[PDB]
């Protein structure tokens, strides 16, 4: 492919910086070929990859921003509440991505924070339990399943207390999916078991623990899916949820332009085309080539206007508000139990 189109001044400085922090929420078996493919393009900066929960990215960040210590120079999560949160209150770097030209205005936060995936939340089973023919596609589908005996503790979705990107998931689910009520009603009735990670749920799955797991990252699914057979993808033609994992400098950053270099490439052809073809990531660009691809998202839905891209703006920080939270958690609760 390309190189991506970052000033030559901003590469001059990123090698007298010579190292990049990333306090990231993606999982290093997804992220390893583009760290790979970046350190091919600028082999002169040392990364350090730091794999983290999202709660726990913005904890330590803000603490360590709180006590003037070395933090990251780029934040990378899944929830996206949090990242806008700090993007919108003084901890981002303003920089004009030369990479983000085309970025519909719900994909970033000004010059502050950008989406850098578009990221469907799926259904996977395990095909030696549920034929793909018995997997319902919709909300109402999955809620009649899960009234079967035999569905009883075989069903695992997100703990949104104890993930911020599950919450970021089932109450983007909420607040656009009437149907979605009645299917937390039916994860009570199923006895749901709620995990706080993608893998920790797909193990339950392969294993046979559970049968079905709703609301986790197709990214994940896909990549999983090359070394498990049995684990099949459905996708919600009633509509879907996508998350935009959101990239941000730290204002902060030892290394800003390290950081620029390696959001740059996140948001370029190249890195998309990465993400789509062999990270198998969601890409954000609808121009990318390979299994992960907004365009293969749009054929498993049956149509763009079947995803609910969940906006990278501050209007999701109303999620973050007390009453509203309240609410959301107080229905979950109840249904679940
Ligand atoms: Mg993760």
């Amino acid at each position: 492919q390309s190189r991506p189109a970052s000033d030559p001044q901003v590469v001059e400085a990123a090698r007298k910086e010579g190292r990049l922090i990333i306090y990231s929420s993606t999982d290093q078996s997804s992220a390893q070929a583009l760290l790979d493919d970046f350190r091919k393009l600028y082999p002169f900066i040392q990364i350090e990859y730091n794999d983290l929960g999202t709660q726990a990215i913005y904890d330590r960040f803000v603490s360590e921003t709180a006590a003037g210590a070395s933090s990251a120079d780029l934040l990378w999560s899944s929830a996206m509440e949090l990242q806008v949160k700090l993007a919108s209150e003084g901890y981002a770097l303003p920089y004009d991505s030369p990479e983000a030209k085309n970025w519909p205005a719900n994909a970033r936060l000004g010059n502050l924070a950008y989406s850098t995936t578009l990221e469907p939340a799926v259904v996977v089973y395990n095909k030696r339990f549920l034929k793909p023919e018995e997997v319902p596609t919709t909300r109402e589908g999955l809620a009649r399943l899960l009234q079967e005996p035999r569905m009883r503790g075989r069903v695992a979705t997100w703990d949104p207390e104890r993930s911020a990107v599950g919450f970021t998931i089932l109450k983007a689910d909420y607040d656009r999916f009437p149907a979605f009520q009645e299917l937390a009603r039916a994860f009570g009735k199923a006895q749901a078991a709620l995990y706080s990670s993608t893998g920790a749920a797909f193990e339950k799955v392969i294993s046979g623990e559970h049968y079905l797991a709703y609301g986790f990252f197709g990214s994940y699914a896909l990549l999983r899916q090359r070394t498990v057979k049995d684990l099949g993808i459905a996708y919600l033609t009633d509509g879907t949820v996508a998350i935009q994992r959101v990239a941000f400098i730290n204002k902060r950053a030892a290394h800003p332009n390290a950081a620029k270099l390696f959001l740059d490439y996140l948001l370029s052809l190249r890195g998309q085309n990465l993400m789509a073809y062999t990270a198998l990531i969601f890409a954000r660009r609808e121009t990318v080539v390979g299994e992960a691809t907004p365009q293969a998202l749009y054929k498993a839905v049956g149509g763009k206007d079947k995803v609910y891209a969940i906006p990278v703006s501050t209007e999701i920080l109303k999620n973050l508000d007390p009453a509203e939270r309240m609410r959301f958690l107080t229905f979950w609760r109840q249904a679940v139990r």
